[PDB]
């Protein structure tokens, strides 16, 4: 059965720690708790500042997405991607989405420019 809650304490500890460490004065707008098609629990957290954070059943972040006109905390941006943005002079664009999964990583900028990388942080030639 799906659940909507406003209680941060329903999240696994690693998920609460991630929010606490990376966001300024975070407060829950709402959290949806459901399952994927393999019967694994999923958490979709939306903060009052508009940011969405999706977590797996163990509390590992899968995606952080900022609201239009906002950007994600630089602290969540993986090192290799910070390095890439600096190497290509994109430090001042703002990152609006960071995603990770079995294929690697995706980073989106405020402009809509986006980049995918493999699990070792290498840009995927496509």
């Amino acid at each position: 059965k799906d659940v909507i809650t406003k209680d941060m304490n329903q999240l696994p500890l690693p998920a609460r720690n991630f929010i606490n460490s990376n966001f300024t004065k975070p407060q829950v707008a709402h959290i949806k708790i459901d399952k994927d098609m393999m019967e694994s629990t999923k958490y979709e957290v939306v903060l009052m500042d508009g940011t969405e954070i999706d977590f797996d059943s163990k509390g590992n972040w899968e995606e952080v997405s900022a609201k239009k006109g906002q950007t994600v905390p630089v602290s969540i941006v993986p090192g290799f991607a910070v390095n890439y943005l600096k190497a290509h002079n994109f430090v001042n664009e703002g990152v609006t989405k960071v995603e990770r999964d079995r294929k690697g990583y995706e980073i989106e900028l405020s402009t809509g420019l986006s980049f995918k990388f493999d699990k070792k942080g290498k840009f995927i030639k496509t």
